[PDB]
C-alpha cells in the first residue's frame, strides 16, 4: 500500500499516448505490425548490489536487458511489467528498484504498464529480492531483421559498453572474494571499482532506432550471456565467419582489473564479459561510414571492429 | 590458477539445456500468428487480421502462496496451468483474446526435471488458452533461493478490439448475473489454507476427502474459462465480467462494476464445493472469512441482459461449463456493493 502510493507517480510520469489489465493500442504508422516481446532478470548483480547497499540503477539493468533485444530485430519498445518478488517487502528498497525501471522506460520510449509485488517469507532469505522484466515491442513486418541478409564482406560495428552490464557477475563476485579486496576503496582510473562494477547497462534503443532508418543495417547482436562466442553466432547465416580485430579497441580497464585479479584466460574473457562492446551490428561495407558518423554524433561509441567472411569454419567467431 | 564461470554458480547453457528439452511442447503451442522460433533475440508475433483498431491487454502474475503448497507435497505439473490461468482469466475481463504468454524461472541450481515439468503445464495452460508459449528466462540464483525452491513468473499479452474493451459501463439495472463453476480454491487463498492445515495439525496427502486425497482438491489446477468467455462475448451481449480471485466476492465484483450499481449473490444458487466445507469447519472460518477468502465454488461471474440467460446458459454448459443464474444487478442507493442472501 505505501509502495503503490510511491509508485504511481512513476508510472504516470512513463505513459506514452497509446496507453489507455493494462490496455495499449499500437501506434498508428505501422501498417502490418509485429509484435516483439521478451521476459528477462538482472543475475547476480543484484546480489552485488545488495552487498553495496546500492539498488538506485538496478532497474535500469532489467530494462536494458530487455529493450536491447527486442531492437535487435528493429522493434520500438512499446510498454514494460515487472514482477518484484521478495521475502519482507522494504518499501524503500522496492521503490528504488522501480525508480530505475521507470528510467529505464523513459530511455526506451516505452511506458510502465504495471506490475505485481509478490511475498514469499520462506522462499527469499533476509532482504533478498528478484525482479523480472516485460517487454513488448512493434516492428514493421516488412523491416524486421532476422539476418538473412548478412552476406560474405559486411563490416562488423560494435557499440561500446557503459561496463559488464548485467552478465558474468558471479565471476566478478568469485574474483572479488579471491582478491579479497574492497571495491568501494579501491580506485580505478579515479573511479572505486564498485563504481565500474554497478555501473547500469547502456540502453541502445533510440540509437539503434535511428541507424535503421538512415542505414541497411543486416543484423545486430546483444552481446549478453555467453559474451562473444554465444552471441555473435545467432544472427551470422551458414558458411559465414566473424572475425573480430581485437586491435580495434582497448578494453575499459575494469576488465584489465578483472583478468588480472581472476587470472582470467583469454578465451573466458570473451564468454563471460562483454569486454566493452554492448552490440555489434552487421551491415554492407559502403555504409560503415554513414553509419560510424551517425553513431559517434549521437552519443554511442562506435568504432569498426571486424567482418564477415565467407567460410565453412564450425568456429564462427575469431578473435585475432 | 585461473579462475572461470565454472567455478561459481551459474551456468548459462543450463537454460540452453532445458529449452533444448522443452522445444516439444513448446512448438505444439505455436500459433498461425507466430513467427521464428525459440532462441531468437526476441519473441515474434503477427496481430490477428480480425482487428482493425487492436489494442493490447498485458497483465503478470505468479502463483504466490500455492506454489510452496506445491513443493512441500512434491507436485509440480499443475501450477504451470494455475500460473497460465490465473494470467488468461484476467485477460478475458476485458473481452481480449490471449495472444502469446512467457515465463521467468528462477531457483539455486536448475533441475531440468522440474522445470521441464513446470514448462509442460504452462504449455498446456496455453493450449486451453489458445494463446502461444513463444518465450522465457531461466535463472540460476545459487545463493538466493536455498534447497531445491523456485519462483516462477507468467506475462500475457492478449488483444482485444479498441471499440469492444468491456469496462462496465454498459452495466444496468436489472441485468442477470452468470456463474461460472470453480475446480476448487484455484490460487488465491492459500496462505489460509497452509494456516488451517497447521492448526488442524493434518496430512493433505494421508487425509481423504470423498475418497480422493485432500491434496488432490486442494492442488486442483485453475479452470481456464478462456474459449467460453470469448464464445460468450462473441454470440450474448456480456457488460461485465468478474474473475473472483484475491478478496472473493467481496473485493472482485464491486471491480468491474459501475459506480452506484450493486450486485445481489443468491446464495441458495449453489452449494459450496466439499473442499470449501473442510477448510470452513478444519478452520472454523466464518462464513463472511470466507466470501472473502475463497472463491467458494464460483470462478467467474458475467453481468448480461436478461434475455439472454437461456442462450448464455446454453453455451457456457456445452463447453463442459458449470454455468447457472447466481444473482441479478440493482442500482446501489448509496448502498453495498455486494450483497450475498
Ligand atoms: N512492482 C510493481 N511495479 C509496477 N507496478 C506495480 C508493481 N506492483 C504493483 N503495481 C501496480 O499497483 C497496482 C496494484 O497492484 P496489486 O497490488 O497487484 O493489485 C496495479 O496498478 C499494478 O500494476
Ligand atoms: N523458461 C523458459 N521457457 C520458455 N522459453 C525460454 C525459457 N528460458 C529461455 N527461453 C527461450 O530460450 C531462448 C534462449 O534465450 P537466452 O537464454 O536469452 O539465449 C529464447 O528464445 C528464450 O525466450
Amino acid at each position: 500500500n505505501a509502495l503503490v502510493g510511491r509508485i504511481k507517480g512513476v508510472v504516470k510520469k512513463t505513459r506514452r499516448p497509446e496507453v489507455m489489465g493494462a490496455l495499449c493500442a499500437l501506434p498508428q504508422k505501422y501498417r502490418e505490425p509485429v509484435l516483439v516481446s521478451g521476459t528477462d532478470g538482472v543475475g547476480t548483480k543484484l546480489r552485488l548490489a545488495m552487498d553495496l547497499k546500492r539498488h538506485d540503477t538496478i532497474g535500469i539493468d532489467l530494462v536494458a536487458m530487455c529493450v536491447n533485444d527486442l531492437v535487435v530485430q528493429g522493434a520500438e519498445p512499446l510498454f514494460f511489467l515487472d514482477y518484484y518478488a521478495t521475502g519482507k517487502l522494504d518499501v524503500d528498497t522496492a521503490s528504488a528498484v522501480i525508480s530505475g525501471i521507470a528510467e529505464g522506460c523513459l530511455q526506451s520510449g516505452c511506458s510502465l504498464v504495471g506490475g505485481e509485488t509478490a511475498e514469499m517469507p520462506g522462499m527469499y532469505h533476509g532482504e533478498d529480492y528478484d525482479v523480472a522484466g516485460f517487454c513488448v515491442g512493434v516492428v514493421e513486418k516488412s523491416e524486421i531483421i532476422d539476418g538473412s541478409k548478412v552476406s560474405d564482406g559486411d563490416v562488423l560495428i560494435a557499440l561500446g559498453s557503459s561496463g559488464p552490464h548485467s552478465n558474468g557477475y558471479s565471476l566478478v563476485r568469485k574474483i572479488l572474494e579471491v582478491s579479497g579486496c574492497d571495491p568501494q576503496t579501491t580506485e580505478l582510473d579515479g573511479k572505486p571499482l564498485a563504481d565500474h562494477l554497478l555501473a547500469p547497462t547502456r540502453i541502445y534503443v533510440k540509437s539503434v532506432l535511428e541507424l535503421i532508418e538512415k542505414v541497411d543495417v543486416h543484423a545486430i547482436a546483444h552481446l549478453t550471456g555467453g559474451g562473444f562466442w554465444e552471441n555473435i553466432p545467432r544472427v551470422l547465416p551458414d558458411n559465414t565467419q566473424a572475425v573480430i580485430d581485437e586491435s580495434s579497441w582497448q578494453w575499459p580497464e575494469v576488465f584489465n582489473w578483472l583478468q588480472t585479479a581472476g587470472n582470467v584466460e583469454h578465451h573466458e574473457m570473451y564468454r563471460t564479459f562483454n569486454c566493452g562492446v554492448g552490440m555489434i551490428i552487421a551491415l554492407p561495407a559502403p555504409e560503415v561510414d554513414k553509419a560510424l558518423a551517425l553513431l559517434n554524433a549521437n552519443g554511442e561509441n562506435a568504432w569498426k571492429i571486424g567482418i564477415i567472411k565467407a567460410s565453412d569454419s564450425e568456429q564462427r567467431v575469431v578473435i585475432e
